[PDB]
């Protein structure tokens, strides 16, 4: 299931493969939100096909309507919005991404990353190609770098297919570069700690 403007339509595996054809890389943003972050990534790199996934189609309507417009009007040819959840990812996305990101998650997705939920993370790892980079950027209260650096957390992620190569604590200034309304709120509000766990799959 993908969005064509405000309408939900079916995209087959063969159709997806055809679209991917004009691009050298594929990036998946899980729990993409309002689509503004992915829109910015896509506008700055036309050799990567961007796939934004979120179970809430309603919040993607504005940007979904924008990408279908003509190029001169803000339209993009390297973005697709998939309506799905981490617990039930589309089989068409298996082994397709060069990179996967989960940015400023909330709700169940945040817990799957922080706990972490090994089975769910395993499903997310299945979306990656043999290669593949990953990036999880989280924040809770306005846990800690130590937690994400612990052997237990590293082992749990490794079991799911994620090999941590770096853990960095980021600040509000860093988040000011993102365009989603949510990211702006997090960046402009009280001082908050953000953590990026990144590596390869
Ligand atoms: N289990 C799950 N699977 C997929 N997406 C989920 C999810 N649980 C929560 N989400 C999505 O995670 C988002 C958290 S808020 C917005 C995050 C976005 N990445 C940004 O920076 O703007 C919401 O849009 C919500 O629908």
């Amino acid at each position: 299931l993908i969005l064509k403007g405000t309408k939900t339509v079916d995209l087959s595996k063969d159709e997806l493969t055809e679209i991917i054809g004009q691009f050298d890389r594929v990036h998946i943003d899980l729990g993409t939100g309002d689509g503004r972050n992915i829109y910015k990534l896509a506008i700055n790199d036309q050799n990567t096909f961007y796939i934004g996934i979120d179970p809430v189609k309603e919040n993607l309507f504005d940007i979904s309507k924008k990408i279908i417009k003509k190029p001169s009007k803000g339209g993009l040819s390297n973005v697709v919005f998939v309506i799905a959840a981490a617990e039930s990812l589309p089989f068409e996305l298996k082994n397709i991404a060069d990179s996967i990101s989960i940015l400023f998650p909330w709700g169940t997705l945040l817990e799957y990353v922080i706990k972490p939920n090994r089975d769910i993370l395993s499903n997310v790892a299945d979306l990656a190609k043999k290669e593949a980079h990953f990036e999880f950027v989280t924040t809770y209260s306005d846990l800690s770098k130590a937690y994400f650096l612990s052997e237990q957390y590293k082992a749990e992620l490794s079991n799911s297919g994620f090999r941590i190569d770096d853990v960095k604590e980021l600040d509000n200034e860093y988040v000011k570069q993102f365009n989603s309304l949510w990211a702006k709120r997090l960046a402009f509000g009280r001082k908050r700690s953000f953590f990026r766990v990144s590596g390869h799959v």
